[PDB]
């Protein structure tokens, strides 16, 4: 069960990687299954991996191309020791794949230097084949196949990260009742969502449109983004039972903030996600208050938390702001639970409740 600090949009933490160690800051990433790291200087990174400092890098011969939602990157595929030390064990042998082209990957403001894909294998480049650093670290060290992650900076403006916990679960990064969701498809962490609510009130789409093509659990996206027609369902249901009359378009589309010691979050409603249980029968719903969807940005300016999709629903960073998330690879489910390190100025950003009654619902909302 190890405990690794994470620091912070995006949460990362510092790897140690060949020999003698190299420091890099990499960011936790979800929802891609890929190691890689910054093989060549970068005007929007401080640093970077040089494979001829290290003794122990060995290269496999081969490139690999990764394209993501935002931004793609070209790195040379080969193998070095991260180092983590616990027991009679100094560090493991992982895949990694070192950056020397890109494009819109490494960003002016970005603190990290490298990606850490902790998805499953279906989504690792070129192929399956090639084994997920968190795989390469069940097998050798013979720690369970599971990972939960902590972030903490709720109400931090975009302008101390939280806890990764590698190899299980640590009772004092929650509190409460763990919930815990099958994981429907091993790719991405693809979960069933079976109703969304907005101030109490049901979105009557069907079930099915929450999970067209899929909702997933991505620690690598910021925001909360879902399908088109359900992304006008939210943002015509917020406008509704929100106290502020009335807003612009530029407000929703993120073209535009509102700027205000007032907060505007108590003008705002809160937003439930029914999520079916490991007993079919039944459900929980996880909850995101203003504050988490409601996002400061330095007097200050707030951005609408939440953004349209093609595609999925990517249960993004500004979700898993509210909440102590496991990855429980071993038995299929992803598990939610309260976080006392969510809350602003000792207030709640989320709630977490249950069971309630799926028989109102398909058997099954994934098309």
């Amino acid at each position: 069960a190890m405990v690794d600090n994470l620091q912070g949009r995006g949460y990362y933490l510092e790897m140690l990687i060949g020999t003698p160690p190299q420091k890099l800051q990499i960011l936790v990433d979800t929802g891609s299954s890929n190691f890689a790291v910054a093989g060549t200087p970068h005007s929007y990174i401080d640093t970077y991996f040089d494979t001829e400092r290290s003794s122990t890098y060995r290269s496999k011969g081969f490139d690999v191309t990764v394209k993501y939602t935002q931004g793609s990157w070209t790195g040379f595929v080969g193998e070095d020791l991260v180092t983590i030390p616990k027991g009679f064990n100094t560090s493991f042998l992982v895949n990694i794949a070192t950056i020397f082209e890109s494009e819109n990957f490494f960003l002016p403001g970005i603190k990290w230097n490298g990606i850490l894909g902790l998805a499953y294998a279906t989504l690792a480049k070129p192929s399956s084949s090639l084994e997920t650093f968190f795989d390469s670290l069940v097998t050798q060290a013979n720690i369970p196949n599971v990972f939960s992650m902590q972030m903490c900076g709720a109400g931090l403006p975009v302008a101390n990260g939280g806890s990764l916990v590698l190899g299980g679960i640590e009772p004092s990064l929650y509190k409460g009742d763990i919930w815990y969701t099958p994981i429907k498809e091993e790719w991405y962490y693809q979960i069933e969502i079976l109703k969304l609510e907005i101030g109490g009130q049901s979105l009557n789409l069907d079930c099915r449109e929450y999970n067209a093509d899929k909702a997933i659990v991505d620690s690598g996206t910021t925001l909360l983004r879902l399908p088109q027609k359900v992304f006008d369902a939210v943002v015509e249901a917020v406008a509704r039972a929100s106290l502020i009359p009335a807003f612009s378009d530029g407000f929703w589309t993120g073209s535009q903030l509102a700027c205000w010691s007032e907060t505007p979050w108590s003008y705002f409603p809160k937003i439930s996600i029914y999520l079916r249980d490991e007993n079919s029968s039944r459900s929980f719903r996880i909850t995101i208050l203003p504050q988490l969807y409601i996002q400061p940005m330095m007097y200050e300016c707030y951005r609408f938390g939440i953004s349209p999709s093609t595609n999925a629903l990517v249960i993004g960073a500004t979700v898993m702001e509210g909440f102590y998330v496991i990855f429980d690879r071993a038995q299929k489910r992803v598990g939610f639970a309260a976080s006392p390190c969510a809350e602003i100025a000792g207030a709640a950003v989320s709630e977490i409740s249950g069971p309630f009654s799926t028989e109102d619902v398909a058997s099954n909302c994934v098309p």
